């Protein structure tokens, strides 16, 4: 997260870290058994880490739970990142509490101009590399579709939206991948892609979660 601030420990209790010997992606807890992340985060051997603040220090509120299965969206296209969403099931149910909590799925999509919260443990520099060990947060508005498409011609689909700042300086970044964009108490986006981080006229691009609620509810009820 570039140009953000320290969230404060467990203030974003639905945020998870996916670990395979190291943190490599964010995710969002949607109920005691299931995590939503980006399809480009897929790998086997995932451990889900809940209740984290400092991902390098055991602070006392963590739950570490192996994934039992992953389900990548049936139409995910790695080349275009269209339908960049996956579900991950926990081998055992998380114990929900005030530091380990689910985020609600939307009942409808958000509007352009709605303010959101984007969070993660990714790089905090727009030139160079620095990874924080505590969770970082960013307030960012949903941008118009026309500013999004103008920034990235021929590359935005109906399953994507832009959020952030066209002047730059504030953005998500590598390592934030798969994490939440929460707007008005709902998970509306997943950190997906962009050009560099915090660059002028290159805002972040997010998976448009409202398009997938039916798929999500049908898939978890059948697995
Ligand atoms: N908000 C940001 N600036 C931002 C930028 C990048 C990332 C991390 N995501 C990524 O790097 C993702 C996954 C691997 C390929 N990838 C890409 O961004 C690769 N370029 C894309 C262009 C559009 C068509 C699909 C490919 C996460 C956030
Ligand atoms: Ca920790």
């Amino acid at each position: 997260i570039v140009g953000g601030y320290t969230c404060g420990a467990n203030t974003v209790p639905y945020q998870v870290s996916l670990n395979s010997g190291y943190h490599f992606c964010g995710g969002s807890l949607i109920n005691s058994q299931w995590v939503v992340s980006a399809a480009h985060c897929y790998k086997s051997g995932i451990q889900v880490r809940l209740g984290e603040d400092n991902i390098n220090v055991v602070e006392g509120n963590e739950q570490f739970i192996s994934a039992s299965k992953s389900i990548v969206h049936p139409s995910y296209n790695s080349n275009t990142l269209n339908n960049d969403i996956m579900l991950i099931k926990l081998k055992s149910a998380a114990s929900l509490n005030s530091r380990v909590a689910s985020i609600s799925l939307p009942t409808s999509c958000a509007s352009a101009g709605t303010q959101c919260l984007i969070s993660g443990w990714g790089n905090t520099k727009s030139s160079g590399t620095s990874y924080p060990d505590v969770l970082k947060c960013l307030k960012a508005p949903i941008l118009s579709d026309s500013s999004c498409k103008s920034a990235y011609p021929g590359q935005i689909t109906s399953n994507m939206f832009c959020a952030g700042y066209l002047e730059g300086g504030k953005d998500s970044c590598q390592g934030d991948s798969g994490g939440p964009v929460v707007c008005s108490g709902k998970l509306q986006g997943i950190v997906s892609w962009g050009s560099g981080c915090a660059q002028k006229n290159k805002p972040g691009v997010y998976t448009k979660v409202c398009n997938y609620v039916s798929w999500i509810k049908q898939t978890i009820a059948s697995n």
